[PDB]
């Protein structure tokens, strides 16, 4: 049975919520105030640790508003189901304008994507 | 219930998205406009479509491989919720020093209906060790 | 039942491996020495061809380390389940420093994501949603 368990690592953390009833993702909020330099990057802590089920992973996905309005998008973003460290969001600034993330800003959305993980079979012929 | 992909044309310029091979992941998205993605910049390209995909999925607007190598084009963000009924636009980022020209009808992205789970969020005191 | 078939196209190829029992991705290694130029791009060969099952595709996904240490992101990355050509990794460099790729370096990770591929139908109107 699917689950999404979240542990607050500080009092500043915001428990993720979905934005609409059928929404794909859980909104993630910044636990800090941080500059994202023009044509540069920032690593934004959520002060959360998580667990998601085997047969899935948590993808840190971009919010469309951040991307369209501010040319900000998300690098990396693959959180394994057994990763128990703090969840941070890597933002890339694809513009010549400096940007600033404020404490509590929603900076990404977490999507729990279904996957398969079979053992690899090496072959001489794929078909 | 069986999966579905319904599309509604918002103008005559919209093109029904079509897959590219019988096992292909995604449905090709065509531009409804003439436009451009400026060098080192971005654009929102209308498809003039509204869509519906099933609960337990979302529609991901994903980059085409050819455009990524030839024009350094990427999709800046492409999460479309299963309950999103607004117009579908494609956000393109141009990671090169030359403009990318868009003519109406041009394929600019592909849509992939990804399976997900959406359980309730549960705050906990401790997580298991791995 | 899911599978992941891999064919090596040369001796330089490395069978993709998963790091831990619950890891999402299979690490992909470069088959070449190469460079991703500052603010530029490169197509890095793996010298692999692959097959994944119907109802999935293989997503070429970024490694977190390369993203943060080198501003490297993966472009493109949608590998169809019936694509039988060579698998190359498209890297974008979002920094002003060249990124060197050495033979055997891990440059991405492959994730076999579950999808649906229903027959698309045009309709006159869609349901409006409480949103
Ligand atoms: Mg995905």
């Amino acid at each position: 049975s699917p689950f999404f368990k979240v542990k607050k690592l500080s009092e500043k953390a915001v428990i993720p919520t979905r934005g609409s009833p059928l929404s794909a993702g859980y909104d993630l909020s910044s636990a800090v105030d941080s500059k994202v330099p023009a044509r540069g990057k920032a690593l934004i802590p959520t002060d959360l640790s998580i667990a998601v089920p085997e047969g899935t992973y948590a993808r840190i996905a971009p919010r469309s508003g951040l991307a369209w309005k501010h040319s900000i998008d998300v690098g990396a973003g693959v959180i394994d189901a057994d990763y128990r460290g703090p969840v941070g969001v890597i933002l890339f600034n694809h513009s010549d304008a400096d940007f600033e993330v404020k404490f509590g800003d929603r900076i990404a959305q977490l999507i729990i994507e279904k996957i398969v993980t079979p053992d690899v079979v090496e072959v001489d012929d794929l078909d």
